[PDB]
């Protein structure tokens, strides 16, 4: 008499607006048992009309007993099945078709990171809309967002549940009144999925992540886990064998290596040091030590090597970054000390979450004495400080943080929460994403910001340049910094921006155990040329 209706799922497009997550309309046969009069030879006269199979009539035979107490009949129907029933509607009075809305995923395992999935209510997720006490508006819903942008937005992506007045015989005949569900919001993605495609193609049989962001907005123009898997087969209710196949793959599919990730970041982390370094005033500009390829921990007889096995002579900050000498920084670890240098990391992002609009995250690991006391009952020693000083040691992060940490380098620290969210359809207006978040580390005007930039443009156009094979042509300047992250084979890391002048486009990317084939640096410069050639 008064029923609900459920409201149709929001939409996800790209950037330029095209489609990633669509609804299909799903057509089913369905009737009361008890208001028919002779079930049985129902189903007999039905068998011509719609295709009714033994194998329909059983799934209905074991719904009919299992379902509490309409019922499935026939559960998928073609066009030409719902028009045949439509014109012998008369013959059936108390059968009639349903409508359903079944989520799908048009580029698959390209955006499954990102995009993630919805899968079917369960009864841990009907207790907890239960506590949540919104429970009745899933009345009419079967799958709810288990993971990715589904599940982030799922309170917008789902609507509000309406309730139609109608008559019966026992099928609908009529509709007294409607107030009406209100669809689901759309969600439009920072994301171009054309630069995603291209991206996937690129990792192939890598075990990678790649983060490109615009650092003008922090918006997240791509965002690659790979190995990745088909979305589709989790609105299809996964079964036990895949579910476990994709959980003890080796390469680990279902982890999101771009926000879950954890790794040394190695070199990567140099530019923000020298900031830090430059800004406590532990260095200038001019501050010079001479490198013989190792560095003495002074008073104790550690030795660290530089990667240059007869060192760099006499460095300044600016050639420490573009040759990524680690004495230099194993001298600056030393002055500032783990407090002043864990302290400035984290005002960088790291040891934190980066406030990205995905619930699939961790958080790393930015070393403090207190932390390690806490964690594993010793104190710190000025062992511990050294390896972190070149983003190793205890320092773990996330790809999603080194790429947060470099927009907050291009923006003079000024921070950009990292977003996927470009707009929301509300009322049939599209309503921008706001960055809520307005921090600001040290001073724009320091001019220390650009010691480290021109360290990295060195990195790749100068010929001591450690990158300077990767961006050999290039019509823009790009800006980079590279590290190798040891464990059997070293993780590869760059972190890139272009135009130097005005940049528009950065990149973190992370090869475990190197790439199966190609160089980190080589795949930065094919995602930056991409963007900015065409
Ligand atoms: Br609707």
């Amino acid at each position: 008499k008064l029923v609900p209706i459920a409201p149709s799922r929001g939409m996800i497009f790209d950037r330029n607006g095209t489609p990633l997550a669509l609804n299909r309309t799903i057509y089913q046969l369905e009737l009361m048992p008890e208001k028919i009069e002779n079930l049985s030879a129902t189903l007999n006269a039905l068998r011509p009309i719609v295709d009714l199979t033994d194998d329909d009539i059983a799934n209905f035979e074991k719904e009919r007993k299992r379902s509490r107490r309409s019922i499935a009949v026939k559960t998928p129907l073609t066009e030409v099945q719902v028009a045949r029933f439509a014109v012998n509607q008369f013959r059936f009075p108390g059968i009639e078709v349903k409508g359903y809305q079944r989520r799908f995923y048009p580029y698959g395992s390209a955006l499954t990171h990102v995009i993630g999935y919805v899968s079917k209510i369960n009864d841990k997720d009907v207790e907890r809309l239960d506590k949540e006490g919104i429970l009745p508006n899933y009345a009419a819903t079967h799958d709810i967002g288990k993971l990715g942008i589904e599940r982030y937005y799922e309170s917008t992506l789902h609507g509000k549940t309406g309730y139609e007045e109608v008559e019966v015989n026992g099928r609908v005949i009529r509709q007294l009144h409607e107030q009406p569900p209100q669809a689901g919001k759309d969600i439009y993605l920072t994301l171009d999925l054309s630069l995603q495609i291209y991206i996937e193609k690129l990792l192939s049989g890598s075990r990678a992540a790649v983060v490109v962001t615009d650092p003008r907005t922090g918006g997240i123009l791509a965002l690659v886990s790979n190995p990745s898997y088909d979305p589709n087969l989790f609105v299809d209710g996964i079964s036990n064998k895949d579910y476990q196949g994709l959980l003890n793959d080796t390469n680990r599919p279902l982890i999101n290596r771009a926000t879950q990730g954890v790794y040394p970041p190695a070199s990567t982390v140099k530019p923000y040091i020298a900031v830090s370094a430059l800004s406590a005033g532990v260095i200038t500009k001019n501050t010079s030590l001479f490198d013989p390829g190792w560095w003495q921990l002074p008073g104790s007889e550690k030795r660290y090597r530089d990667w240059k096995k007869w060192g760099h002579g006499r460095l300044n900050v600016t050639k420490a970054l573009e040759e990524s000498a680690d004495t230099f920084f194993y001298q600056v670890a030393y002055d500032m000390g783990i407090d002043r240098l864990s302290s400035w990391m984290s005002k960088f992002g790291y040891g934190e979450y980066t406030g990205i609009d995905l619930s699939e995250e961790r958080a790393g690991l930015m070393p403090t004495r207190e932390w390690k006391q806490k964690r594993h009952k010793k104190p710190w020693y000025q062992g511990d400080t050294i390896p972190v000083g070149i983003g190793q040691g205890y320092w773990t992060a996330t790809p999603i943080q080194m790429a947060k940490s470099l927009m907050t380098l291009i923006n003079d620290g000024t921070v950009k929460t990292p977003h996927l969210l470009q707009s929301t359809r509300i009322d049939g207006v599209l309503v921008p994403y706001k960055q809520e978040d307005s921090t600001q580390i040290g001073s724009i005007n320091s001019g220390y910001w650009e010691i480290a930039k021109d360290g990295m443009y060195g990195v790749a156009n100068r010929p001591n340049g450690t990158g300077r094979k990767f961006f050999e042509g290039t019509p823009y300047k790009a800006a980079a910094k590279s590290g190798t992250a040891q464990v059997l084979r070293d993780h590869k890391l760059m972190v890139a921006f272009a135009p130097y002048e005005n940049p528009t486009v950065s990149v973190a990317i992370i090869l475990e155990n190197g790439g199966a084939g190609p160089a980190v640096g080589t795949i930065t410069r094919q995602i930056l040329d991409h963007i900015l050639l065409g």
